[PDB]
C-alpha cells in the first residue's frame, strides 16, 4: 500500500491500469478498521495499485476528488476515478469491484 501525496499521485495511478485509493485520517475510527482490510487486499491483488491518501496531510487532494467524509475508497481505471465507496465496508464489496475492473 503506497503512501500518496501530490508528487506521486499521478505516477501511482499510471503504475497499474486499476488503482484503489483509500482516503483516511488518524482520528477516523472506521478508517482504521478498514486499514487491515485494504492492506490484506493489496497483498492478494498485486496486479492492482493500492494507495492511502491522508486527508489531513493532503486536504486539497481529498477536496479535489469530492471526498466529504471518511473513509472514502475511490477506484481508478487509466487514471480516471470511475467509482467509489463511502464508509467502512466488508472486504467483499471492495473485492467484487476489483474483480470486475480486472475483467474477472
Amino acid at each position: 500500500v503506497i503512501h500518496l501525496d501530490s508528487k506521486n499521485f499521478d505516477s501511482f495511478l499510471a503504475s497499474h491500469e486499476i488503482a484503489v485509493v483509500d482516503f483516511w485520517a488518524e482520528w477516523c475510527a472506521p478508517c482504521l478498521i478498514l486499514a487491515p482490510i485494504i492492506e490484506e487486499l493489496a497483498e492478494d491483488y498485486p496486479q492492482v495499485g493500492f494507495g492511502k491518501l491522508n486527508s489531513d496531510e493532503n486536504p486539497d487532494i481529498a477536496a479535489r476528488y469530492g471526498v466529504m467524509s471518511l473513509p472514502t475508497v475511490i477506484f481508478f481505471k487509466d487514471g480516471e476515478p470511475v467509482d467509489e465507496i463511502i464508509g467502512a465496508v466488508p472486504r467483499e464489496e471492495i473485492e467484487i469491484r476489483i474483480k470486475n475492473l480486472l475483467g474477472e
